[PDB]
């Protein structure tokens, strides 16, 4: 039940990416409970990127986020967290190893295909950011063969 | 630039097809503009399967669209609303074609996967219905060598 | 609940097929209710050919079935007999359409890697035949997703 | 020819991972040695896990094991004992790597999908319990690409 | 033994669906005897598409074969021209089926994706034409499990 | 712009690995600049081997490169050489990891499937040496959303 936020950037969207890194977290076994393509104004970009404020890569990451499309999603699933972070790969696309969506795709930081939470903190803050409407729920008929008990 | 609504069914929402039946029309070369996960409620449906009120199966479709959540999609390409349900498949499982989306996964015609619009008429309304919102619009930089001229 | 027999033939084998075969049925919805790796005896070939032993190319098809082990399978679901043929394609592999099996992978009629049985009554005699064991039952959670009522 | 024992859980065949992970293991080179499709009995269950009877969660395992069919098989090839089960990935979900079978399929230790042996020891004695009857036979055509000598 | 030219155009190039074509006639079980990444230029074009010289979109053709490189190649199989053509799909879009090279891939029937001979006399043409240099020769381990004597 | 040299061994092209091989590095955002289907001479195989001239396995080397028909590539991005090498996996089998190409695919060291140059210093002997002839030159639409800036 634990639930983190997984965003594909604007050159996951351009590059074609959408279909197949939902597939990873489909397949993983994961529970897709929030889900919208969006453009992002520069308001909502600043808070979400707020934790870099003073950074002098700051305004770089706003200018890029609202350049394009972004896919917002919510999963839920045991050490989803963690675990969603794993599949995406290391932060730098290149360090990242073959099998997950940054070493299969991506080559540079600053198109790096996609976000996730690095905390149940800052996924919990994520989560109230993007989604304020909340989640579409609903129960999985495969839980009992993906989860034990 | 033509528009159609298609929609994943809570059948394929739960069977774990979200990912792969997005990939197939970004592959196609079509644009997605609108993406949404959604609990559909009674009037809603209602709005939505109109046309088929006064059929003796139009409870039957309402109660099924309202018992799991739906995946909302607009995409956009030449021909996109035909081309699209041809890549959708026949209703009938006996009809449907191998390598089409209903072909590869759907057995029943009452677990059809996901529905696409019959028209461009029928799509501007079904676009209107589902995103009032509005669409997230972009520019492929691949629009060169997916289209001439 | 229609059953119908899939015989995966030895070339299907050689040529490593198998686990894309499989996927292509479990993909579909198809339940697999039996399922065993086998090397083929002439006797038993003639029986399981019985049909067509007045023909001249009878000797030809036993002898192709008893040159190297092939995967027996009974797929569970409705009009999977018929369906099955669909998905396997045309016996020429030359008229066999992209998308189904001998149309992606076969170019000759006597290697067409895959066979399914032609008809409920076929079906029938050729499940009793390979698997008078009988077959594994279960009851797949995914049921009410993949079939109406 | 060294061989090892790998079984497809109850979980794997529920959620439709059957032929996926037959072609793993296919297009690494291995050869499919033996296979079938078996409900499992309750005492043949407890031989099976005899080596973890004095531990805790083992009445667990074996209340699981017969709770559906699961798929026995034998493959054969050069290190295809450690090989399979770097290919299986590690047995906690949570550490297994992008691009094994665990590492993109699960994430539950009490549903991690499939088994290998442990040790070519394990496996002659796996292979004893589980197919007793022995192998089928027979020899790739691709034997000298795959294998120098 | 017959042979057919297959050449990728520009947009396949582009669009990331080399290894993809190459992919679906490795699988068919036909033979790659010649594989060439060439920039085309004006005059060869010319040459290239000299039968249509007289109409008037020869200019056209022109000038988008040399906006960025191909893959040239021939195939080598039974009935490989016309088998060649299937899998590539019509030439209109709103024609090609699903499961086809042009059905999954491209919208727009001047960004079609691929070339195939559309005859015997036109392929040893155009393999004259791309490959005077003649092709590299080899005899697959798996010709007995794809061909029948 | 960086480049390194890639070439699929006998085995790689006897195996049907071509297209899958291609799509890995095109789906990581790599610019292939060279592709040619070669039967290697001997005169040539002791060059491209020359570094082992005084190893006691090189005349086994120059005897196994010209038994088959290698794929000779370049490809061009950040860091291409060593990613190159990461996507190809370890040197042996037995340590390659399961998303990398020898992870999936090979089991002998003498059948690795595929080489990688080892550094930019061989990458621009190798490709000096394969391509004589040059690269082919082109520019990705899609580089801006592969690459910062």
């Amino acid at each position: 039940m634990e639930s983190t936020f997984i965003m594909i950037k604007p050159d996951g969207v351009q590059r074609g990416l959408i279909g197949e890194i939902i597939s990873r977290f489909e397949k993983k076994g994961f529970y897709l409970k929030a889900l919208k393509l969006v453009n992002v104004e520069r308001s909502f970009a600043e808070k979400h990127y707020a934790d870099l404020a003073s950074k002098p890569f700051f305004q770089g990451l706003v200018d890029y986020i609202i350049s394009g499309p972004v896919v917002a999603m919510v999963w839920e699933g045991k050490s989803v967290v963690t675990t969603g972070r794993k599949i995406i790969g290391a932060t730098n696309p290149l360090a990242s190893e073959p099998g997950t969506i940054r070493g299969d795709f991506a080559v540079d930081i600053g198109r790096n295909v996609i976000h996730g939470s690095d905390s149940i903190e800052s996924a919990n803050k994520e989560i109230a950011l993007w989604f304020p409407e909340g989640l579409a729920d609903w129960q999985s008929s495969q839980h009992p063969w993906i989860y034990e008990k």
